[PDB]
């Protein structure tokens, strides 16, 4: 990671909450999000994960402030914010093959990550960022990790916790996480987008999901879903993940569809 100075670095507003809004100096300058005792060894360390992370759909850090306060992680700023949010805001502006571009971008990144041998656990439209050209980028905000345990408690949770409509069956029951596994929840992003953003099973609650995947059913096609999409996350779903679809699968998959996209074609699309 680039050890960044304060005086370059310039909040401006509380984008959420803490992760503000800022300017990095670099002459031009450019915007940037910034991220602000266990707490605080966490907060480090992650940033040494970023920095060895070098891709058009990974998070770019720009750097860290680690030698004084407030200790900040700085990274691109990304316009459109998070992919879930952003895409119920735009329901059915896009085209398939504006969808299937994000899908694209996303799997890209995540072979990336599967390359490096990193498993990113809490892969969701919610951990998704999106920037002015529709580009996709993996993140992770850490919500899998929020401590909610009383500081004096007898039990505590151990391994944090997980996105139980995301994650892989082997992951939820053995803690199995691969991946194969990331690769069941790019499925569950494929839904997301298709269906600009609805809750994954969202008739059922959360013990009823976890029936109804060992049962053998997964979620159903999104309205107006080419075939050749919803096959695709059906693939991400089989149960022994030796199975599934790798991240190279999948991009190459995506590609030979959106270069002949009448594989594409759904009728909401015809003018
Ligand atoms: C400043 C910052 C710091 C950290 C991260 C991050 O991705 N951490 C991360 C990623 C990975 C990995 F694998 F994906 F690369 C692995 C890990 C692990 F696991 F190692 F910890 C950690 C992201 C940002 N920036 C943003 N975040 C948010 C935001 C909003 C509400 C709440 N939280 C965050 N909004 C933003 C931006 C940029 N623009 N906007 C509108």
């Amino acid at each position: 990671t680039t050890e960044i100075h304060p005086s370059c670095v310039t909040r401006q507003k509380v984008i959420g909450a803490e992760v503000y809004k800022g300017m990095l100096k670099t002459k031009k300058e450019v915007p940037v999000a910034i991220k602000t005792e266990k707490q605080r060894v966490d907060f480090l360390g992650e940033a040494g994960i970023m920095g060895q992370f070098s891709h058009h759909n990974i998070i770019r850090l720009e750097g860290v402030i680690s030698k004084y306060k407030p200790m900040m992680i700085i990274t691109e700023y990304m316009e459109n914010g998070a992919l879930d949010k952003f895409l119920r805001e735009k329901d059915g502006e896009f085209s398939v093959l504006q969808l299937v571009g994000m899908l694209r971008g996303i799997a890209a990144g995540m072979k990336y990550l599967a390359n490096m041998n990193y498993v990113h656990r809490d892969l969701a439209a919610r951990n998704i960022l999106v920037n002015s050209n529709l580009v996709c980028k993996v993140s992770d905000f850490g919500l899998s990790r929020v401590l909610e345990d009383d500081p004096e408690a007898t039990y505590t949770t151990s391994g944090g916790k997980i996105p139980i409509r995301w994650t892989a069956p082997e992951a939820i029951s053995y803690r199995k996480f691969t991946s194969a596994s990331d690769v069941w929840s790019f499925g569950i992003v494929m839904w997301e987008v298709m269906t600009y953003g609805e809750r994954p099973y969202w008739e059922l609650s959360n013990h009823e999901v976890m029936k109804a995947i060992n049962d053998g059913f997964r979620l159903p096609t999104p309205m107006d879903c080419p075939s050749a999409i919803y096959q695709l996350m059906m693939q991400c779903w089989q149960q022994e993940r030796a199975r599934r679809p790798k991240f190279a699968d999948i991009v190459s998959i995506l590609d030979k569809l959106i270069r002949a996209p009448d594989s594409l074609k759904t009728l909401a699309d015809f003018d």
